[PDB]
């Protein structure tokens, strides 16, 4: 439901994460304002250092805050499937190095939107740009292809995010998405378009836990029909 995102909301996100066997937990708070597409959000890794780079898990820890324009609300899913949530599940491919497959269920609790996660890596090379920590505190802007897939009732999505390495090339990392709704409501299905996304990553000065502050702007765009 879109009206329960008229106004900031508040968001909760925890993750589970086990990669090449190196077991993690992270926490995060903030808010989103799809008004706007905005996201304010701050994690904390609550198990000590983080075993790999804060970027490769931005796409991880809600895209139900993304502003849909007008013209283009009948073409959002993620609201469409609220409060009762929607499960949200991706296989991300790092280019030459393992892999993460997440299991996530995003849906109201409360007055509170609520991301929780489960994630496992596997055949990550112990000195690759991940499990050796080789990728810079930055994120590039990206475009997010969504596409209805009508047997799951569902969408599906790709993207590929490109994460800037140290050397000065890009270690890619394809994303494959699928959304399902949690609830047996009607949903919204989609005609193919796109999010625009832009995020910024910083730290706060107060936090001795190992963190990421992160800001995000998304928009969605690409159909001027019906």
């Amino acid at each position: 439901g879109e009206e329960l995102f008229t106004g900031v909301v508040p968001i909760l996100v925890e993750l589970d994460g086990d990669v090449n066997g190196h077991k993690f937990s992270v926490s995060g708070e903030g808010e989103g304002d799809a008004t706007y597409g905005k996201l304010t959000l701050k994690f904390i890794c609550t198990t000590g250092k983080l075993p790999v780079p804060w970027p490769t898990l931005v796409t991880t820890f809600v895209q139900c805050f993304s502003r849909y324009p007008d013209h283009m609300k009948r073409h959002d899913f993620f609201k469409s499937a609220m409060p009762e949530g929607y499960v949200q599940e991706r296989t991300i491919f790092f280019k030459d190095d393992g892999n993460y497959k997440t299991r996530a269920e995003v849906k109201f609790e409360g007055d509170t939107l609520v991301n929780r996660i489960e994630l496992k890596g596997i055949d990550f090379k112990e000195d690759g740009n991940i499990l050796g920590h080789k990728l810079e505190y930055n994120y590039n802007s990206h475009n997010v292809y969504i596409m209805a897939d009508k047997q799951k009732n569902g969408i599906k999505v790709n993207f590929k995010i490109r994460h800037n390495i140290e050397d000065g090339s890009v270690q890619l990392a394809d994303h494959y998405q699928q959304n399902t709704p949690i609830g047996d409501g009607p949903v919204l299905l989609p005609d193919n378009h796109y999010l625009s996304t832009q995020v910024a990553l910083s730290k706060d000065p107060n936090e001795k836990r190992d963190h990421m502050v992160l800001l995000e702007f998304v928009t969605a765009a690409g159909i001027t029909h019906g």
